[PDB]
């Protein structure tokens, strides 16, 4: 009955106060303090940059004795596979990757559910037909939620088009909000994001435009902006995978988590959705939590026209997870 703490330590990108990505892994790991006590110590680092510095961050958790790890960026996957390989006896997790080792782990949301309601949603409420989505980096996990919410809106609208504008870094409030500025100055209405800050709602709010809140409710930054937000919830995740370290039952696996496990949550809509969008939103979520639909369900063609995916068939989990090609009507804005 009696067993020394774990130690468990994670890794941010970001700060903490970015109210958004890192804010949601750290409310997980305060879930994870909170469900199991004493039986845990957790410490984590915030604004760790991507290479030599990570891994010397990462390298100094495993020296000091955490016997769990968590990774949350795409940008630690080789600091994390190196650093792994030194320390045998340490469990790492690594967030949104696909390298694996008998120690390492990866994990992620199925967010794109969220992002697939929020398409949905901005097809109802855009006045333009144009939608706005402010990308980090061209990798799947960012692919993945671009397609979603053209998908979702098209669902609607099929003449719907998306903007996309990249900043090139996952958090950085200036540029994100100068990337929502330029959307919005292209014609875009409703904005989404993959980046970590809320400056693309409170631009949304000063133009008399709507956004989504990304990883939290960010309703309070812009509560007339804000028509919902996909909400990460890691919690009973970091709970689940500490357990396993302390139990003996852990194991290296390819964990993703969507609506129907509770790691994505849609926050409440805004005042503003008319009664018939509000109607077809909680319809399409439970669709998307039951699996009734998917987001890339068939048919699908990208945007040469090759057919991905036809009519009742869904796209493989392989094709899902290096999605690097766009469905039709997703452009890029003009530069400068
Ligand atoms: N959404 C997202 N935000 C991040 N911020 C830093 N790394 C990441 C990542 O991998 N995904
Ligand atoms: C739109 C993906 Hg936070």
């Amino acid at each position: 009955h009696m067993q020394e703490p774990l130690k468990v330590a994670f890794v941010y990108a970001g700060p903490v106060s970015d109210a958004g990505y890192t804010y949601a892994h750290d409310q997980g790991r305060l879930a994870m303090e909170k469900n199991l006590g004493a039986k845990v110590k957790s410490s984590y680092v915030e604004n760790v940059p991507e290479g030599a510095d990570a891994e010397r961050v990462i390298r100094k958790l495993a020296a000091d004795g955490n016997k769990l790890i968590f990774t949350t960026s795409f940008g630690f996957m080789n600091p994390t596979e190196r650093v792994a390989k030194a320390f045998p006896n340490v469990v790492f997790e690594h967030a949104t990757g696909v390298k694996l080792a008998k120690n390492l782990g990866v994990y992620e949301s199925r967010q794109y559910e969220g992002t697939y309601l929020q398409g949905v949603l901005a097809a109802k409420m855009t006045k333009t037909g144009v939608i706005g989505f402010v990308g980090s980096f061209p990798v799947p996990e960012v692919i993945r939620n671009i397609n979603a919410y053209t998908l979702g809106a098209q669902s609607v609208n099929p003449k719907i088009k998306t903007k996309v504008i990249w900043v090139s870094t996952w958090y950085d409030p200036a540029k994100e909000r100068q990337a929502a500025e330029t959307l919005i100055a292209q014609g875009a209405d409703v904005l989404t994001q993959n980046t970590n800050s809320p400056a693309t709602l409170q631009v949304a709010q000063e133009k008399g435009k709507y956004a989504f809140g990304c990883d939290a409710d960010m309703s309070k930054f812009a509560p007339k902006a804000h028509l919902t937000a996909s909400i990460s919830n890691w919690g009973d995740f970091y709970t689940k995978t500490a357990q396993a370290v302390m139990a003996g039952t852990w194991k290296s696996e390819e964990v993703h988590w969507g609506m129907a496990e509770g790691m994505v949550k849609m926050a409440p809509l805004n005042a503003a959705v008319p009664p018939d969008a509000a109607k077809l939103f909680e319809e399409k979520k439970a669709a998307m939590v039951s699996g009734k639909i998917k987001p890339f369900q068939g048919p699908l063609k990208d945007q040469s026209g090759a057919v991905k995916v036809a009519a009742g068939s869904d796209l493989p989990l392989a094709s899902l997870k290096g999605m690097n090609w766009y469905v039709q009507g997703v452009e890029g804005t003009i530069p400068k």
